[PDB]
Protein backbone atom coordinates (compact mmCIF):
# COMPACT_ATOMS: atom_id res chain seq x y z
CA UNK A 1 0.00 0.00 0.00
CA UNK A 2 1.13 3.71 -0.55
CA UNK A 3 4.39 4.91 -2.57
CA UNK A 4 6.04 6.61 0.55
CA UNK A 5 5.69 3.10 2.35
CA UNK A 6 9.01 2.23 0.52
CA UNK A 7 10.39 4.99 2.92
CA UNK A 8 7.89 4.22 5.90
CA UNK A 9 8.33 0.36 6.45
CA UNK A 10 10.15 -0.77 3.15
CA UNK A 11 13.39 1.35 3.85
CA UNK A 12 14.45 -0.67 7.04
CA UNK A 13 14.11 -4.50 6.30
Amino acid sequence: FVPWFSKFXGRIL
